[PDB]
């Protein structure tokens, strides 16, 4: 549940290979020498470290089953290693780039629900994920989610990708953002923005520079789907009260869970459908 100091990671683990590309930084697939559980690896190279502690701090502290597990970091010559429980379905931007398509509504309802579920959860315990999309939201062979990342892919890649198009209007010009009653809301305005991306591939303003998109998110209406025939009036009705500018009004999730998009929802079928046309 915290850093080792004392320990050379490759003593227990071993890299077979790369996952994704990707800007962001390089993603290890690493192998566990005496299980042979398999992890996502980053590999980050006391002013530069204490930055990336409040992350392991919360990873460890999770127990949610749609949350990504630690299973090791370690601080070994001048890397940090970060060693997360392998999703092997992969994000859910990377399937809509493979099958060249969006999620339909029935998908994009249990990623919703079960997102909803972890942020409830976050949220509960005063923790702000900060960086939700669908890069982030990673897959199991079962057909759950696991919210992954929580800020440190941005971080690192801090030392046009990485441009904050899930980013809710009353921070999108922060660095550091302040403690106020309403900070958590800024993940329910990333999960609405996810929301869409799922539904369309790409989030809202995509086509724009990284400064053109701040001005773009303060300044505009929220977004809302390009083709309203092909989707729900829940789903419609779902963003629009999700993608609320005011963060004082915009709902928790919990309130968000009693929304008839989600409220029924209890099989996460839909999601399994989808990862094993993935797998084939
Ligand atoms: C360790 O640190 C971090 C790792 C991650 N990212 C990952 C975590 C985590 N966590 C877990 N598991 C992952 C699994 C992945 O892909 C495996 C499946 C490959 N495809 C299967 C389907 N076939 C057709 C094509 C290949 C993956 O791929 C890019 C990234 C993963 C992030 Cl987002 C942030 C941080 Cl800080
Ligand atoms: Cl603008």
């Amino acid at each position: 549940e915290h850093v080792r100091r004392d320990l050379d990671p490759n003593e227990v683990w071993e890299i077979v290979g790369e996952l994704g590309d990707g800007a962001f930084g390089k993603v290890y697939k690493a192998k566990n020498k005496e299980t042979g559980a398999l992890a996502a690896a980053k590999v980050i190279e006391e002013e530069e470290l204490e930055d990336y502690i409040v992350e392991i701090e919360i990873l460890a502290t999770c127990d949610h089953p749609y949350i990504v597990k630690l299973l090791g970091a370690y601080y070994h010559d001048g890397k940090l290693w970060i060693m997360i429980e392998f999703c092997p379905g992969g994000a859910v931007d990377a399937i809509m780039l493979e099958l060249d398509r969006g999620l339909t509504e029935p998908q994009i309802q249990v990623v919703c629900r079960q997102m909803l579920e972890a942020l409830n959860f976050l949220h509960s315990k005063r923790i702000i994920h900060r960086d939700l999309k669908a890069g982030n939201v990673l897959m199991t062979l079962e057909g759950d989610i696991r919210l992954a990342d929580f800020g440190v892919s941005a971080k690192n890649l801090k030392t046009f990708i990485g441009t904050p198009y899930w980013m809710a209007p009353e921070v999108v010009m922060c660095e550091t953002m302040k403690d106020t009653p309403y900070d958590y809301k800024a993940d329910i305005w990333s999960l609405g923005i996810t929301l869409i991306e799922m539904a369309q591939i790409e989030p809202p303003h995509h086509e724009l520079n990284p400064m053109r998109v701040l001005l773009k998110i303060a300044k505009s209406d929220p977004p809302t789907l390009l083709t309203p025939s092909k989707w729900s009036v829940e789903f419609r009705d779902f963003l629009k009260i999700a993608l609320d500018k005011n963060p004082e009004t915009r709902p928790s999730a919990a309130q968000l869970l009693e929304h008839p998009f989600v409220s029924s929802i209890t099989s996460n079928k839909a999601l399994r459908e989808l990862v094993a046309e993935a797998k084939a």
